[PDB]
C-alpha cells in the first residue's frame, strides 16, 4: 500500500482527475515561478491524491508540453509533489495556451479511463502566445467540452490573455475564470478555487 494519512482537514475526497498547467514563459521570472510551483503543490496537499480518489497531472507548457506528472502515475501523494516543486524553470519566450489544450485534449484525455471522475484542467496563465499559434485554440477548447473537461482558467497578471480566458469561460458554464493580479494573490484564492473545483466533482457511493 503506498498512500498516505491527509496532512490537512481542508480536503478533496471525490472523484476527480486534475490536471496542472503551468505558464513556462518569461513572463513569470524564476522567483515568481517558484510561487506558482508553491500554489500547486499547497493546492495538492489539500487533494486525497489516488487512483480511486484525486488524480493529478502537472504539464509545464512554452513551445510545447513538458509533463512531469501523468494522471496513472502510481506514486505517493508526497512524491508527487516534491515532483512538482521541482519542476523546472523554463523562462522561454513563447507559452501556447493553444498547444497545451491540444496536449490535454489529445494526450491526457485522449479517451476516458475514468468516466466517474471529472476532469478539471487549471490553465495557470500569465502571458500570450503569438496570433499565429492561436489558430485552434476554440477548437481544443470545445474538444475539452465535449468531453466534459472543465477549463479553469487562472489568469496571473497583465500579460495574461484575457481575450482567451474570455473565450474559455463562455464556452461552458462551468469554465469559472479567476483573474489574479499576481502569483502573490494565488494563496489568498487556493482555497476558494478547490472548493469551487471539489464541488464539481462526484461523491464516492457509500462504503458498503
Amino acid at each position: 500500500d503506498i498512500s498516505e494519512p491527509p496532512l490537512h482537514d481542508f480536503y478533496c475526497s471525490r472523484l476527480l482527475d486534475l490536471v496542472f498547467l503551468l505558464d513556462g514563459s518569461s513572463r513569470l521570472s524564476e522567483a515568481e515561478f517558484e510561487v506558482l510551483k508553491a500554489f500547486v503543490v499547497d493546492m495538492m496537499e489539500r487533494l486525497r491524491i489516488s487512483q480511486k480518489w484525486v488524480r493529478v497531472a502537472v504539464v509545464e507548457y512554452h513551445d510545447g508540453s513538458h509533463a512531469y506528472i501523468g494522471l496513472k502515475d502510481r506514486k505517493r501523494p508526497s512524491e508527487l509533489r516534491r515532483i512538482a516543486s521541482q519542476v523546472k524553470y523554463a523562462g522561454s519566450q513563447v507559452a501556447s495556451t493553444s498547444e497545451v489544450l491540444k496536449y490535454t485534449l489529445f494526450q491526457i484525455f485522449s479517451k476516458i479511463d475514468r468516466p466517474e471522475a471529472s476532469r478539471i484542467a487549471l490553465l495557470l496563465m500569465a502571458s500570450q502566445e503569438p496570433q499565429r499559434m492561436s489558430r485552434n485554440f476554440v477548437r481544443y477548447v470545445q474538444g475539452l467540452k465535449k468531453k466534459k473537461v472543465i477549463v479553469i482558467p487562472v489568469g496571473i497578471g497583465p500579460h495574461a490573455n484575457l481575450k482567451q480566458i474570455r473565450l474559455i469561460e463562455k464556452q461552458a458554464p462551468e469554465n469559472k475564470a479567476f483573474v489574479l493580479s499576481s502569483v502573490d494573490e494565488l494563496e489568498q484564492q487556493r482555497d476558494e478555487i478547490v472548493s469551487y473545483l471539489c464541488d464539481l466533482a462526484p461523491e464516492a457511493p457509500p462504503p458498503t
